[PDB]
């Protein structure tokens, strides 16, 4: 394909074959073990770029214990809110010293292109710095009207002990987003990565050793799935789990998590639609949509996976998109001009794949790519496109999480509405057009917990991010996310004495 | 033995003679079960006399009226209505059950065995809770962001949850009906409520009372049964959006667990332990009131119950004599006697279990001052008041929920003593604490793990404070603004006036 | 010229029999001024008829309400009842405004010269405004900041300000009563309430439902009387807290600088010379409605006219086309009958001024298209609905507030333009934009400088959402949650327990 | 006195003159005139430690026309919060990383003792830095359910245009307490300082420049009240007046601000009580009583300057303050180990013993100092009345010396009453370990800023202003950018309205 950039495995950045330790209660240290987990990049076949240890189910109890001591006996909630953000601010800064090292680690375990991971970078920065500002002003209510012997008060608590579990598509980003909130509010955390991508977290949990914020307070654990998700889902010392990731997974640690009425935060899946009207701006919406769907290889959550298009403007857009869709940089993570780079394992290419065969055997039409590009160099699907696309197939329905779209067509709003809606799913959804009724009746009827007008993918720090339906549960970012790492105390305070019971 | 203070139930009260007959609630219409089976309530306070029937719903039922809420709620007025007129409907109902207080109470007395008195000031507090609702549910809001570049808007938009499916425990049913129906359906919800097979009278007068007021057909639903299938069908039907639990632990981390398997939201309420520490320096007279408030308020089957008295050293001696003077005096028994202070148990089943926890407190060697037996066995299902001295926090009775009209009593010598025996628990709804002193009071109230905290107080609370639970007494916070936060979804927009610059460049 | 769309006041109406005496409210009291000096209203939509007649208030009378309003405050039980308490009384008022709410329309019509429906309508939103104030009363809070320090809590305590002036104006009395008086009192405040000397009925009985009702003696006090001395004493004495003015700019700055004498909080809602703006892209019906609307409601004496319209080239002319269809059609006169939709001038005073600025803007050179005298002047004060065309900004009638249904007109060819146009005015009080485009509708609301905005409506807004001026239109906002702020103090504590770090070593 | 430490003539820190210029529009200029006014260092021998220009009128408008055009034409309002936030972050870094810099200007021109001033800078950097945090999260709110055709939006805006005018006691504290907040509210600025204390405010606005704040957001001109003030005051261009400093000018400048409906936000003047009960901390209370009244020299709005004191503990709180009144160091501002700075000016400090010596023919009991001290330098002793009444001027009035008037009480409801007798209403402190006596009487009194066994220290994070004559407005933690900002509410129409004509 003339747009594939093919990588190259001489390139001296691969020879640095970074080795990481967990970190523990202020320690860097192996699995009591000694197994370790190693990353081969999967932008360049074969290529070593990380290694980890595989954590037993006790390695992880003790960075339980580590976050719990640090929560009950430690000086991290005790410390005023001032206090906490200051610390916050140094890793912010850190994060910026380091973005060039940072960038690199998660462009190779991730094979996300280096321009997209160097943006990102600066985004988790700025993250860290919006949580930092917001931590010290945390605040309840006062009701100084409830009576003159009476004075209410609801004071802001931490949660506790939360145990964080990230997935392998945007690793420091997703942990940027939660552990700022979670220690902001005054709790303490265990970080659990995705075995594919673990580099950047602990890189972040060095960094915040670094600032120092005190021991304990930030841990990460690394290893597979199963004893790391089933211990901080199950240990009695754990007040909270905020997991990301798929559904499957999401919905397996809530049955557990609820066995002991431990808190739970979920952001999962979802089969995200864009929407676009004959009166939208058709450049700017082509883009978007390609924007949508390959953003990330469409190993995204918020992926604009469904387009649903206005009848009357289906060949114009199709015919823009088609043509980005050709010409558009992919392959090389390495290269500054790749806008698009590796599927994150074979089993992941193959999942795609695999549905990209259930669509044309649905009887879909594929109109672009539907497979695998330099399959000797390492893991890249084509951009793929079907039109022809009804609801009842499986790809209209189910999560791919590679760059293939599905095109459905619309005649009026209130179709596209019932449309967007016939899904399992509700993270996110767009809606492209220039008519004010068209835009925000149809954002207001959505049923999706991100949306966007005119707009797809970038957010903002002072936003919440979550799911309605089964894309999850609570909400991170903004002033929200303080909200799902805090208990709320409410206390009704009898100045003098109350009116007896007993007369 | 036979206590004074003990009021005699009246079989001849005319009241028994009424044997009411009640329908569930579903879109707008009255209807059996479609097997036509049927509940009987007994009356606890006495013997063998029925005061309510009601349908024995089977899970096809339950999926009916959740039918009827999703028609209600996907096609229906009543998420589209404006907040104003929401909120005028609900100030109606509030209206009704003032209209029908008498009404009310007489049922909630016969039905759960409360105090004709208590059930009055409680169907008083219930057209509070659905006022206060009916006030905020028109000025929720969610927020602009005007400051995220020129070209761009930011809006979080709130709005309902969806369909809540609402279970209500036998303890408090209009109560906690009304601290979760108007936050719901004030939030643009509708709702399938299912209260205790012992206590729906009450919770399908108050459906009746919201079809009367005008509000649609399907908004508020009520099905009657046993625990399952309502319950799993509840947590388990795709067309439910969240499943908000009162009740106990058990029950509660159950249906947590079946909820979960769909990614269902989850609101729950459940037991505690919850301890009063009562320092030297506390308002003796005033201390001692609390504590037999705080423990034979609805007879001990209270979840915010005072269960534990954390007593520091020497004052002792001089609260214990306060607490066993009011404990000796106060008037338990006939529920329709407006005299009545502490009434019946629920039921046999749950007074035994009462006396189990008085039995096991006497084998692990606890000093029983007051109480521990039956009283009228004849007559009706009544516990006496009853004080344990010198528990451990290792003994059942320090740890378990007993939910009976007994209080287990520890000392302490300083306020972090207080807090460390105060928060070993697995539980962390209630805590008060008693003192007269600035740094004690609100030091020891910020250190207890804890969701509904008191100072110089107990039990007493108001519509406009969050109430919810720390740890394993519950997930969410009901009641004030908070609990509008809990049958509402927010959205976040970005709203790019124009068009973004190009990701292909 | 007869026009065929004004309808003659009918005097055979026997409402027109109905004599008024009404007498002030000072601390529970109906009270006739000392002197006994009164003041007549004529009905200005019948010429003779003799309406309403109040106390001409002395400054002496004034400062004996300031002083039952002070002693409310400072002694009385209102600002130390519950927010509950205060609510509950609050929906009594609200309850007996619309239980009078023929009676109390017809008083505003006749004194006002306000059509009967429109007056109707008004009673009933503002027995709203008086419910949603009491539901929010109630739920009022203030901030705890848990996290300044282990040793250390801060406290923010919402508390009212105290006694509040509260002046309003002939245009709309029992409105903007309804928009400040329920906010002020909610708030724990207690005020004495001047309306204009013109229409002064609808105020006083106000006052006599919160008596009704049950609310403390000295709470709610109405004087009556001219401008001054009344507007004075409110701004000079030591015993008022906060003087909250409604009526023009030029009487607000006087106020307002006196006021500043004693660092007095002021809360001031202005005049304006809001734009609509209809952009090639509107709806053109429905812009048309809303142009005619904007500038004829309460026959444009109305702070929030739209007495600008600012059109894009292209649809001036299919716009104004239908403008003035509508303006041929619509009813006016007599206010006491049904159909009518445009009353009464206020005064014969306020006529000439309209008539003067009508005669100002024929000599700048604007087309006069429609109206421009009074009609029926034999039978009472009208004056014909008036359009102008071709209005540079320049001219008198494009900068100052008419007060009359008189309409100018300007073109503009870019939203930039049209920003700029809507924007030159030392105003700021309300603007529309009229377009079916998310970007320009947005947008160009985003760039004018205006506190009441509307897109593709005019004039009618909700109790939830905030009111108040940019530039000279005014300071404060009143309604929603944003009123209570203006009638409340903040007071900060920084609590510590124990002892803070010494100063000394 | 032996707690005196005599200023020394010799110390090299007072020969080094500074000349400071005005900055508008990023540029820094003299007056057109090119007159400028002295300052002479209070706590010294007539040594001259700042100049800075005479502004005219004319000066003052340009400055004015500089934040004019930054916020109708310049980027700063369109910016996101992200980006203000930003530049404002560096600012609190430069202002740390001149700490010793700044603590040196505000020492030699107040009169601040330099340990003092050195803590003041350092919590002006977190002052900066709060604000910083919060500007980028201002929001509004939205109103979903006001029909489905509807939906209504309140924005939130800068109001534009802001003059803020700052007193000499804290110089550089009171710009950081409300440049922030403006410009982190999308508004621009021009700041006046006093006269006297014109230094950090100029360095403040060159930091803001060398952090790339753009030009004309942050303007400062120099010279006497007027025509600063008029200007100010007057000027179409001007959308708001910040103030603090005296009733007597506040006043003034909110009469010339209402005939142009102008609006103001004002921090005034105060007689703060501190209340002491039986039952309090003796000496934890004791020392908060020498702080509140002593900091600062008492030139403090939220001084403690009336004691009430619990007949019964009297004799033993009395006993302590005086053993601490004697030992506490005062004099030369420069010395590290002074606790207590000079006076301002020559016409303050005879202000001031005027008070004192009509609190003696009052019939007060004068129990320490009531004198001036020194040749070379503007000095008052710890004073210390007793057995003052309500009446007495004393107490009724701002005296902003070191001169505490101590009354006595019975009763928790006289000790309201006593601390309520006032036309002021800013501060206040309660000390008494007795929950329902600590919060029932802070309760009780009309003040906007209090303390429960604390005095004068405060956060960031809360809300100051006063009650009564003695402010308008909030200002600091969330509250400050609402001074600072319009809300506009919107009521959207998706589609069309039903017609009113019909
Ligand atoms: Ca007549």
């Amino acid at each position: 394909l003339s747009n594939f950039i093919a990588p190259d495995s001489n390139d001296p950045r691969l020879r640095i074959k970074s080795r990481y330790q967990m970190l523990v209660d202020g320690k860097s240290v192996d699995a009591a073990s000694g197994s370790t987990i190693d990353r081969v990049s999967p932008g360049h076949a074969g290529e070593v770029v990380g290694t980890w240890p595989e954590a037993s189910a006790d390695d992880v109890r003790k960075a339980v214990a580590a976050a719990r001591k640090a929560f009950d006996a430690g000086p991290w909630p005790r410390m005023s809110g001032a206090e906490r953000s200051r610390l916050m601010f140094k890793v912010a800064d850190l994060i910026l010293a380091r973005q060039e090292e940072l960038a690199l680690i998660e462009s190779l375990e991730v094979g996300k292109p280096i321009a997209q991971a160097r943006g990102e970078i600066g985004f988790c920065a700025d993250l860290w710095s919006y949580a930092a500002g917001q931590a010290r002003a945390l605040e309840g209510q006062t009701h100084n009207n409830i009576g003159d012997d009476r004075l209410g008060l609801v004071l802001r608590e931490p949660v506790g002990v939360v145990g964080i579990i990230t997935p392998w598509n945007f690793p420091f980003i997703i942990a940027s987003e939660r552990v700022p909130w979670a220690i902001g509010s005054g709790c303490t955390v265990v970080l659990k990565p995705s075995e594919f991508t673990s580099g950047t977290s602990i890189r972040l949990a060095e960094l915040a050793r670094e600032a120092g914020i005190p021991d304990g307070v930030f841990n990460v654990v690394t290893g597979y799935g199963d004893p790391a998700g089933q211990v901080l889902a199950e240990d009695p010392n754990v007040d909270m789990v905020a997991f990301t990731g798929s559904v499957r997974v999401g919905t397996k640690l809530g049955e557990i998590a609820a066995r002991t009425v431990k808190r739970v935060g979920l952001e999962l899946g979802g089969k995200g639609p864009q929407i676009v009207f004959a009166d939208a701006d058709l450049d700017a919406a082509a883009d978007g949509i390609a924007y949508g769907v390959y953003h990330n290889a469409g190993q995204c959550c918020i992926s604009g996976s469904r387009l649903l298009v206005q009848e009357g403007i289906r060949d114009a857009l199709m015919e823009r998109l088609l043509d980005i869709s050709r010409k558009v940089a992919f392959g090389d993570p390495l290269n500054e001009r790749t806008k698009i780079g590796a599927m994150i394992s074979e089993a992941h290419a193959e999942k795609v794949h695999s549905y990209v065969t259930a669509g044309i055997t649905s009887g879909a039409e594929l109109l672009l790519g539907g497979e695998r590009i330099g399959r000797e160099a390492g893991l890249y699907y084509a951009p793929t496109v079907f039109a022809g696309v009804t609801p009842d197939m499986s790809i209209a329905r189910e999560e791919i999480f590679g760059p293939v779209l599905s095109t459905l067509t619309f005649k009026t709003a209130d179709e596209a509405v019932a449309l967007a809606n016939a899904t399992e799913f509700g993270l996110s959804a767009s809606v492209w057009s220039t008519n004010l009724e068209t835009a925000l009746q149809t954002i207001r009827r959505i049923r999706a917990g991100r949306c966007w007008i005119n707009s797809v993918i970038d957010g903002t720090p002072e936003l919440p991010i979550g799911g309605y339906k089964k894309s999850g549960l609570g909400r991170e970012l903004g002033r929200y996310g303080f909200d799902e790492y805090s208990q709320f105390k409410g206390v009704h305070v009898t100045l003098g004495r109350p009116a007896p019971w007993f007369t």
